């Protein structure tokens, strides 16, 4: 019953970190279009499970982004499965997914899965280090990866700059080539001003770190793009 | 674009080989559903261009399976860009697609391109060596790759055994999990009986170099399947 082509804003939460329960409830009731749990490496199934149990009561779609096979947990509305298009390690493109289909084939069949084509464009983040991403890219390299995603018809193309604001022109040019894919942008959005700037180009903006740095300011990112 | 979900038989030609007399014409007029220009151990743009010029004049769909950016040549009805799912080198999974998009984005926009999920299941062949494929696979590994191919939205999953016949049970099992893409099988098919056998499970059977070794025998594979 979900359709990411109707979304405009999502919060992405790190189960590796702690957020007060009250704040988690407020984010779920914020008007965001989805709450995504970042199920990565360093990530534990126990933390993903606790998060699932806390957010499942809400109406908002809860999504698990599967970055580590060991941390998959049933019960989420949607499962996003990333392929890091610019990784130099086949494991982050295909490898880990093949291991998951081999070990949890029945589980993967029962879930609603959405493939994401990731382009990590911030060379200094944990994610680029983990995935062996060729993250120091020129704009034309970025646009070519978006075309690759648009060709494989992955539903989502995710331009990832994690803790830094990315070149806004890269976001604009990427959106220019994407016809059927939904463009998710994440990177340094920490307040309403920056949220609105990037939402002018991205289809969906992702707000993550800011939630833990300045909650009230990060909360305003939803009204910034979805409000009057 | 021509609909691969309606195909049953294709011939795949090596542009670095030449069929004699009027055999290429007979093959293109045979009833096969497509003629794919492939290649081995690299290919050359000039050889692909000469092949294009010969097959484009027939109604049968002509397809270029891109195995090198340097050999993309305009003029084909469809372009298949393989992603070698089981390659240990990212360049064979998404590298070809990225370079082609960066270097020839406008050409890619004007042509009809199809991503093809390849699984090289013969560890002892040029293709496995060239693509650094982890090709010594168990049937569950093959099935899992097929599941991935669909995860990645690929319209075609190609199970490749190159110069030998692959395990008929692997074909049967992969067909069983492919809910939304088309299963192409290629590897060692040279005659009607074998073509019919594999066509029982594959959506499309690919007949390759048998056309150079024994054309009359290979030509019978079309009627065998269709
Ligand atoms: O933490 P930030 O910088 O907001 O980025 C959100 C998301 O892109 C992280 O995967
Ligand atoms: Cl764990
Ligand atoms: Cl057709
Ligand atoms: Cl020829
Ligand atoms: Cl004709
Ligand atoms: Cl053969
Ligand atoms: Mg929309
Ligand atoms: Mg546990
Ligand atoms: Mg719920
Ligand atoms: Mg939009
Ligand atoms: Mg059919
Ligand atoms: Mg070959
Ligand atoms: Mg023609
Ligand atoms: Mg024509
Ligand atoms: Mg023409
Ligand atoms: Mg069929």
């Amino acid at each position: 019953m979900y359709d990411v082509t109707e979304w405009k804003h999502v919060f992405k939460l790190d189960p590796n970190k702690d957020l007060p329960d009250e704040q988690l409830e407020i984010l779920c009731e914020s008007g965001t279009d989805a709450v995504i749990i970042g199920g990565s490496d360093g990530v534990t199934e126990d933390n993903v499970l606790r998060m699932m149990s806390k957010v499942r009561r809400f109406l908002v779609p809860c999504v698990l982004e599967v970055s580590a096979i060991e941390a998959i947990v049933p019960g989420f509305d949607l499962y996003f499965i990333p392929s890091v298009l610019n990784s130099k390690n086949a494991d982050w493109i295909v490898g880990m997914h093949q291991k998951a289909m081999k070990e949890y084939g029945e589980l993967m069949s029962m879930e609603e899965i959405v493939a994401e084509g990731y382009c990590i464009a911030n060379p200094d983040c944990k994610a680029a280090a983990l995935t062996e991403a060729d993250a120091d890219l020129n704009m034309d390299d970025i646009v070519a990866y978006a075309r690759v995603s648009e060709l494989l018809q992955l539903p989502i193309f995710y331009l990832e700059y994690s803790g830094v604001l990315g070149d806004i022109e890269a976001v604009k040019k990427t959106k220019a080539v994407l016809e059927t894919s939904t463009l998710f942008y994440g990177g340094g959005i920490k307040d309403a001003e920056t949220a609105k700037q990037y939402a002018e180009h991205a289809d969906v903006i992702v707000v993550g770190n800011a939630v833990y740095e300045d909650f009230d300011r990060a909360l305003k990112t939803v009204a910034a793009v979805k409000g009057e």
